[PDB]
């Protein structure tokens, strides 16, 4: 199920979710020609990709990060259950790279139906998964 | 099989293959302090990470 997201804290960020997720920003086109590779989003808006990532085969569940740092920051969990936190900014000042690339793997390989952040702590992600036969199906 | 490759125009880039594919880049450190997150290449030289990818399991 493709679905777009904007960024959080930015208004001109927005993010695609297919087979390869798309990181795109948006730009103004009125006084402008159309642009080479960006796509007009309307008749005087114009949007330029940002980045491209193919990390991420049979995405499943996406989710945005809420704190500012770092920026594009999202987490993806597939049909094996696998949830792994990618980000796709230009960001060569990370401040915890350690989380960059995390993974977490569920102890029964179940599907992960829906993937969320806490607002009040950007530190806490609740993540449903499919029912097991013995086990919790909700993990925080 | 990992393996380091360098950068066939730049003389400070390097690329090394393994589960998650790391390029990292080469700076001087012999008259400054060990950088944050910078590896000690040498004793004079530092090491910044520029990209990691996980986009190629089982390379």
């Amino acid at each position: 199920k493709p679905d777009i997201l904007w960024a959080p804290h930015h208004v001109d960020r927005f993010v695609v979710c297919d087979s390869e997720l798309s990181l795109y920003h948006v730009e103004s086109t009125v006084n402008s020609e159309l642009k080479a590779g960006s796509l007009r989003l309307s008749e005087d808006s114009a949007a330029t990709l940002l980045s491209i990532n193919s990390d991420t085969p049979y995405m499943k569940c996406v989710a945005w990060y809420l704190n500012y740092d770092p920026e594009c920051l999202l987490a993806v969990g597939q049909a094996n259950g696998r949830v792994v936190l990618t980000s796709l900014g230009q960001d060569h000042n990370s401040k915890f790279k350690d989380l960059i690339g995390k993974e977490f793997v569920p102890k029964h390989a179940r599907q992960c139906n829906t993937l969320a952040w806490n607002p009040l702590d950007s530190n806490w992600l609740a993540a449903g998964l499919d029912k097991h036969r013995a086990d919790f199906s909700v993990l925080i």
